């Protein structure tokens, strides 16, 4: 007798539906979400049964005190990620304590901690408040670093500037290692997303983007609060990034994991990342 390994999944998934209506006028029951997503296994982990996805994706959400927003995120994204036939896991990196938020350091934590679970080769870094409006917008990696949230409703569906890298992005393991990860030292200063962009183009990379219709995303907010925010200006950090990118990153990532929870729909890692010192 002879066994046959599973086929790799197709380049293009045949399960996609295209555009989706994203609304926030209804409560979310995470137990129902789990029941409606029965193939999602403990810790927010899924892989296709019929095929071997090339996309081994850790989705990393930097987090503090945003549970109700996280529920909407899980409600919308789990169905999309399954339809995209991804071998994926959800990581919510929760910053313990009440010091200034350090988004990029928590992203770096997620990279390192996710790798202790599984041989992931792609990392999606996502704001908890951003939901894609079209499941052709792939939550996985490309030959170039990928900017996923290209047309956000809160910016009028405009891209703030050509170098804008905020919201949702995807880097391969290799892209991330080549840039020495993300800066840990920004804390509340501003510009970590521009720093990351600068790292990538200093390393010869060129940002890839879905087209602007496919790449539309909705910000979680009450309907009464819908409005166009001002587009952000670029932070001036090019020279700074060049000076510091090799000394601030994976090789300076200091943290302690305080507790880990494998909930049905996500893994939460609560961490002490120290202080702006």
């Amino acid at each position: 007798t002879t066994a046959l390994s599973l086929p790799a999944c197709p380049e293009e998934s045949p399960l996609l539906v295209g555009p989706m209506l994203i609304e926030f006028n209804m409560p979310v029951d995470l137990e129902l979400v789990a029941k409606q997503n029965p193939n999602v296994k403990m810790g927010g982990r899924y892989a296709p049964r019929d095929c071997v996805s090339p996309h081994k994706v850790a989705i990393i959400i930097p987090f503090r005190n945003r549970q109700e927003h996280l529920k909407y995120w899980l409600y919308y994204l789990h169905p999309v990620l399954q339809r995209q036939q991804l071998d994926y896991g959800i990581y919510v990196i929760n910053q313990a304590g009440d010091t200034i938020f350090n988004r990029a350091k928590l992203l770096n934590v997620g990279f390192q901690e996710a790798l202790k679970d599984y041989d992931y080769t792609c990392f999606v870094f996502s704001d908890v408040d951003l939901i894609p409006m079209n499941d052709h917008n792939a939550y996985r990696c490309f030959s170039q670093p990928r900017h996923i949230s290209v047309a956000m409703d809160k910016f009028g569906f405009s891209l703030p500037y050509v170098q804008y890298f905020g919201g949702v992005s995807a880097l391969s393991k290799q892209q991330f290692l080549t840039i020495n990860g993300f800066p840990n030292n920004y804390w509340g200063w501003g510009g970590e997303d521009d720093d990351i962009f600068n790292r990538l183009v200093f390393r010869g990379m060129s940002i890839s983007r879905p087209n602007a219709v496919v790449g539309r995303c909705r910000m979680i907010r009450h309907s009464r609060d819908k409005k166009n925010e001002p587009n952000p200006q670029r932070f001036d950090r090019i020279a700074h990034t060049k000076e510091t990118m090799l000394s601030d990153g994976l090789n300076s990532l200091t943290y302690q994991v305080l507790d880990v929870q494998r909930y049905p729909l996500y893994t939460q890692i609560t961490v002490d990342i120290g202080t702006p010192s």
